[PDB]
């Protein structure tokens, strides 16, 4: 019974969360799963700032209204060449990645590692933080609220 969630820098308190390797988190999950580590899903606001800091990624994730892709540099296989915020336009599918926001993080590039899940909540899974230089954090629970989630 476990989760592994990799996890990114954080750019003013912006950061990406891939669940088990593959676009796997529903909206209502994202939502869940942000609160876990003490976040929520950034504004389009809060996102544009961490992109402005340095932050880009080549995966769909949720943000509060959207799902997008932040992009610093054109390349063709991340959001078709696109730079700035990409804004996901047309899809069949419902499961992407997440973004979360913690307002407690620095202001700008903060790539010290995640070492917590704060506000997991008691539960039987064991849940992996992963971060991108390997170091991981474990610890059981769960933060699923949603039953059709789990
Ligand atoms: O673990 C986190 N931050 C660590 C704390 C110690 C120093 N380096 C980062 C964290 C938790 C929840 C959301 C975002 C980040």
């Amino acid at each position: 019974n476990q989760i592994d969630l990799n996890v990114t820098c954080r750019y003013a308190g912006v950061f990406h969360v891939e669940k088990n390797g593959r676009y796997s988190i529903s909206r209502t999950e994202a939502a869940d799963l942000c609160q876990a580590f003490n976040s929520t899903l950034p504004t389009m606001d809060q996102m544009k700032l961490a992109l402005s800091k340095g932050f880009e990624t080549c995966r769909y994730g949720f943000i509060e209204g959207n799902v997008v892709i932040p992009r610093i540099h054109p390349n063709a296989i991340c959001a078709a060449n696109h730079t700035g915020v990409y804004i996901l336009v047309t899809s069949n599918t419902s499961h992407y990645d997440t973004y979360c926001f913690n307002a407690s993080a620095p202001p700008e590039e903060d790539c010290t590692s995640v070492t917590d899940l704060p506000n997991s909540f008691d539960g039987p899974v064991t849940i992996t933080i992963v971060n991108r230089d390997g170091t991981r954090y474990s610890k059981k629970g769960e933060y699923r609220t949603h039953q059709e989630d789990i």
